[PDB]
């Protein structure tokens, strides 16, 4: 269902595919079996590292970013068991270090917590998608769902544990893109204050995005929960990103509070709205 040669390329990024569904074991995972080292995920939210399952009901499948046309999509119940069974896959090969991992993290990790749609493609293209999300609740796991927003009409409706939407432009001109789909972003960044869990993920790069004081006349329109400040990995550095992260907490609402080095990423709080960022 998906070309050759996309598949080789997500193959060679370790992503498990099924149909027009997927996922990969955060690169961070390990590191907590073994390690007992946890992510940016545990630091800004309190997330369990290795009960996280990282997929997508979209895998290539994205308006903005393609000649591919859209798939028979599955129901709910059984894009649910696609993502489970695949993670399932993915953490029985620790079977093989039981002796080094621990039989409780072992177990931990054999029944998730946590699941993070936003491995790839645009997950509000699945038209199941708050069916699915329901689901996920009804068996114990909060949700963490990244969107670019163009199709306001399936964000208003869903209601993950946290709604990111990823806003990489500040207006018109700096979106490839198709205005029309901007129309559509402002949309949904206006009905964002209803939301009970927000965040704004930035990912900057040089040249392109840098200009962070940009995205104040947005960030404060949306005005969101948090703002994710995240370097695209030339690709800016952590200490870039924490002056940006500065910058942006003197001339708006959001306020630095926390970041992680590891991955890149900040953290700011808004003023007006705080509420704690441990789930």
């Amino acid at each position: 269902m998906i070309p050759e040669e996309i598949y080789k390329i997500l193959r060679k990024q370790r992503y498990q595919i099924d149909g027009h569904t997927a996922v990969k074991l955060c690169g961070w995972v390990r590191k907590k079996m073994l390690e007992d080292k946890n992510c940016y995920k545990s630091k800004f939210y309190g997330i369990e590292t290795h009960r996280c399952i990282q997929c997508t009901p979209s895998v290539i499948w994205c308006q903005q970013n393609s000649q591919i046309k859209e798939p028979k999509w599955e129901e709910p119940e059984v894009v649910y068991e696609k993502i489970l069974a695949m993670h399932k896959r993915i953490i029985m090969g620790y079977a093989g270090v039981l002796d080094r991992v621990g039989e409780k993290k072992f177990k931990e990790a054999l029944e998730p917590k946590h699941v993070a749609i936003s491995l790839s493609g645009e997950p509000t293209l699945y038209p199941y998608l708050d069916e699915l999300i329901k689901i996920f609740h009804k068996n114990g796991f909060t949700t963490f769902v990244v969107s670019n927003g163009i199709l306001t009409d399936v964000i208003e409706k869903i209601e993950p544990t946290q709604l990111y939407i990823s806003l990489d432009a500040y207006d018109l001109d700096s979106y490839g893109g198709k205005k029309e789909y901007w129309e559509s972003i402002l949309n949904t960044l206006d009905i964002l204050k209803e939301k009970k869990r927000t965040c704004i993920r930035t990912t900057l790069i040089r040249g392109y995005n840098d200009d962070i004081l940009k995205f104040v006349e947005l960030y404060e329109r949306a005005d969101v929960h948090f703002i994710e400040l995240k370097s695209y990995m030339d690709m800016l550095q952590h200490d870039e990103i924490l002056k940006l992260a500065k910058m942006l907490d003197e001339n708006s609402s959001y306020k630095l509070i926390d970041d992680s080095e590891d991955s890149r990423v900040a953290l700011l709080q808004n003023e007006n709205r705080k509420i704690n960022p441990k789930l």
